[PDB]
């Protein structure tokens, strides 16, 4: 495993939460940057990251160093089978029917919020929504969602390591009978979709489906909670006028969501192992070289995004950011995350006329380590009707 | 505002700086264009990149507040919109005619030095040939009277030959004595045009303008600083390579004397370290693969780009038969290309031919330590002495 912390070498939690100064330095002085201590190549330009992520002919996901069942360590010469099987659960049809179910879960969370005093938007919406939503789309029976939610909070929400292997044991032992039941009772959920999915005649087995669900929870529960929490932090400490714009016209939420993914999702970075000699990045890369594509950095590249260090929900090409990746490994749950963010934002802005930060908030005292870097543990705010 | 290049390299021994082959490898492979935060400089190591920086005057200027060194008279800090006048005036002294007439005069000086070397006994080719030859040669082409060359040689040894505090006052006294001595000579030569560099600088005219007596003396001081020490360095490194690199090279040169030009050109590619010139960015561009803004300083490492496998096949090995050895960038590129390049090539060839023609073989000395015989210089580290045994 690659210790990415040595490449950045931050000396504070708040800097890692929004590494805007490091992004500037690396975009300006080290577009392609070899790090001697980790033996890794680091790319920050939009064109460079797009090459690394998309061009599978030269950059492989299968590699010793990392930062039909596991489609994240496989390349297109075999990736299509696992990709197509998993894509059958995320068709435009399923996404269309998930809007009222996700919208309904968000109503309970927003209707529960009353002002009176300061609220914690992380515990009240940012953290519970992805967990409650993914339990719904999995088809977990309603009477077990509490226990399911508890496992997900231990696994993917920030001795601790022994508590996690007991959660993994309980998860696999509980969900395997569920997958067996659903094969004889096809409902309208993801597990039922993974069962009947067929590619090249092959299908998933019961044991393979349980692993796949564990891959989806790890891929779109914490990252979605992070994006929702950062969206509210930006609505509080970045552009003050943005909230009033969203409430004047609710139709601007999709643009606001897409701009939060470009500007306020840190940090985004995936590795690729070089499979063929080339100088496609401006340096001579040999086979076996590890290249880290920094996407949260390339979303600030002025060669692609005009005025990149400012928030602008009217920038016409905000959707071409690389927070969801590029190429064959493009995020399969990207439309779901976009729907979750829009619904959580729409339902919130429709209720409250204005929001205001809290007096004594210190960013450094409310951050914890996470997969992307640093995540808000809580986010106090005052809300008004 | 001079740039301390030592912080970019940050060597931990003199021997590494004398032949930084491992550092070149890392930078060619991992940092082709390398921004250094402590000096705020861009560093280029690729052959194609260095050729852009050195040659493309439209974007890279020699006139710049920051320089890596320390009108019509100093043509090295000026750009083509004005560089042409000083260049042409100085070029009138280095025509193909003068170079042809300098061969017998340089050949005679090398004979004086080689017959003096004497047969058996270990010799120091730095004291015996590498150091004295460029000083004696440049005095001849300057037209310095024969009875005054001894004092002239001493001034050059203090100013441009490496070796507590007395040095800085000893050097400013040498420059003072130099300018006071040479000004009457230039006045005399205006009425006695001979066949030397000072006579050519007198009769030189560009755009109708000419040099004045005070301006010509400045120019001669620029030539001594530009082609006396660097040439001594190249000759000394050639003999070090003949001793510790390719053992078979000396016997090959003696079988066929016509290979000396190839040997000379390969020593300039392989064993001249370190070469580096600065350029200040005059226009926003991405011609090197990075976003360069106006006012940025770019250092073109030429001794490094001579090891670029994209241009020279098998670049880390000595090969005097490589067909493109002459495309190295040790003499620069573009409008500021070294004006004394044919002279330096002639001096190296003549010093090498005259030596191998006399001695059948050379052998290094038992207890030579490279680290104990190096001193600081303009290019990095220079040999103070180099013992060798000569035979036949
Ligand atoms: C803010 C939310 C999200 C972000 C930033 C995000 C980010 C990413 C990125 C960058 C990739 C590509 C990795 C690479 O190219 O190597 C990816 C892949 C993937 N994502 Fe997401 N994701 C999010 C939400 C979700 C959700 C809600 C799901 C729901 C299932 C999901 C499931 C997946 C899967 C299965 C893959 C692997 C697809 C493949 O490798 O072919 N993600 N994600
Ligand atoms: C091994 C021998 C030599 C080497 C490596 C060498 C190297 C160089 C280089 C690289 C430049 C260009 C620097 C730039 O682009 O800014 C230069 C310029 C110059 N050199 Fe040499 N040189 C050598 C010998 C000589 C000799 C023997 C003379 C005799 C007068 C000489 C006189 C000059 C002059 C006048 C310039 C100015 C050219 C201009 O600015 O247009 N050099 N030298």
């Amino acid at each position: 495993v690659i210790p990415v912390n040595e490449i950045t070498n931050f000396k504070s939690r708040a800097e890692e939460f929004f590494p805007i100064e490091w992004y500037k330095d690396m975009l300006h002085h080290h577009p392609v940057y070899y790090h001697e201590q980790t033996n890794t190549w680091n790319v920050f330009t939009y064109e460079g990251v797009k090459q690394v992520l998309g061009n599978y002919e030269f950059f492989s996901s299968a590699g010793p160093r990392t930062t039909l069942t596991n489609l994240t360590l496989v390349d297109p010469p075999d990736h299509r089978k696992g990709r197509s099987l998993l894509a059958a659960a995320f068709t435009p049809r399923s996404l269309k029917n998930w809007e009222p179910r996700i919208k309904q879960i968000a109503e309970e969370l927003v209707e529960n919020i009353q002002d009176n005093n300061e609220i914690n938007i992380v515990e009240a919406l940012a953290a519970p929504l992805p967990s409650m939503v993914i339990a719904d789309l999995f088809g977990v029976p309603i009477q077990d969602r509490a226990q399911f939610k508890e496992w997900v909070d231990i696994l993917f929400q920030p001795d601790i390591e022994l508590q996690k292997q007991n959660a993994a044991k309980e998860y696999f032992q509980y969900l395997y009978p569920i997958v067996v039941q659903k094969r004889s009772n096809l409902s309208d959920d993801i597990i039922s979709d993974l069962i009947q999915a067929e590619v090249d005649g092959e299908k998933f087995t019961d044991n393979e489906i349980v692993q796949v669900t564990m891959l989806l929870l790890g891929a779109g529960v914490e990252t979605t909670s992070h994006a929702i929490a950062n969206t509210f932090y930006s609505l509080l400490y970045d552009d003050e006028s943005l909230y009033g714009e969203l409430r004047n016209d609710l139709e601007l939420v999709p643009n606001a969501v897409e701009e939060m993914l470009r500007y306020r999702f840190h940090m985004s970075r995936r590795d690729r192992t070089v499979k063929k000699d080339n100088n496609l990045l401006g340096v001579e890369l040999k086979e076996g070289d590890v290249v880290i594509a920094w996407m949260s950095a390339c979303n600030m590249d002025h060669r692609m995004f005009d005025d990149p260090f400012s928030i602008n929900i009217h920038r016409p090409n905000n959707k071409k950011h690389l927070t969801f990746g590029n190429g064959p490994h493009f995020c399969l749950g990207a439309p779901l995350a976009r729907l979750e963010m829009k619904i959580a934002l729409e339902t919130f802005v429709k209720k409250f006329s204005s929001i205001e930060p809290v007096e004594g908030f210190e960013l450094e005292k409310n951050l914890t380590a996470s997969a992307t870097g640093q995540s808000l543990t809580n986010l106090p705010m005052n809300v008004y009707k």
